[PDB]
């Protein structure tokens, strides 16, 4: 019975994990990449996996070894159940990481709406800038990904009141 937690996980293995996690404090246990079981069930889109991590005390805020999130592997993939459990956690909705992104560039690189207007709902910054000078709008303009510009679009307009 030889996977790791991180695998387990990533399977929705739930009574093994269960288990492994009763048994030892792994719950938080890094892989030799830096990410944490709760990172391998978000980004493989576990979401009972997800529930059950957090119920049990996965910190949904440690981040990998470039500052990844749970929360950024997520939105990436447009996994919208799993980033509404980690928001409810009251996880920051604006992490920047060292590829340069957040949530927020994330769900817009894959055209994820729903996510997008999930993360504005709850704080985050379409005007956040990368390195280079761009933001979540520059980003979606240059995808011409047209609903995602809208909704951030809605949100600016928002902001002139102001």
């Amino acid at each position: 019975n030889s996977l790791s937690v991180h695998q387990l996980a990533a399977q929705g293995e739930m009574l093994y994990l269960a288990t492994r996690i009763e048994q030892e404090n792994v719950i938080n246990h890094t892989d030799e990449e830096g990410f944490t079981p709760l990172m391998w069930a978000a980004a493989h889109g576990q979401i009972a996996v997800v529930e059950f991590l957090l119920q049990n005390g996965a910190d949904p805020q440690l981040l990998g070894k470039g500052r990844e999130s749970a929360l950024s592997l997520a939105c990436s993939k447009g996994y919208t159940d799993i980033v509404k459990m980690l928001l409810d956690c009251g996880v920051d909705v604006n992490e920047y990481d060292w590829n340069g992104g957040t949530p927020l560039l994330y769900a817009v690189h894959g055209n994820h709406v729903k996510c997008v207007k999930m993360l504005l709902e709850s704080g985050a910054d379409p005007t956040i800038e990368t390195d280079s000078g761009y933001n979540s709008m520059d980003l979606a303009v240059a995808l011409g990904y047209r609903s995602v510009q809208q909704v951030i679009e809605s949100h600016l307009l928002k902001l002139l009141q102001n």
